[PDB]
C-alpha cells in the first residue's frame, strides 16, 4: 500500500514479487 518501489508505471508495468503497479508508481503494501 506504500510505494516503497524505486520502479513506476506508464508505458510498462510491474510483476514485481510483493510489488504491483499502480500509477504512477508501483505500490508495495
Amino acid at each position: 500500500g506504500l510505494p516503497v518501489c524505486g520502479e513506476t508505471c506508464v508505458g510498462g508495468t510491474c510483476n514485481t514479487p510483493g510489488c504491483v503497479c499502480s500509477w504512477p508508481v508501483c505500490t508495495r503494501n
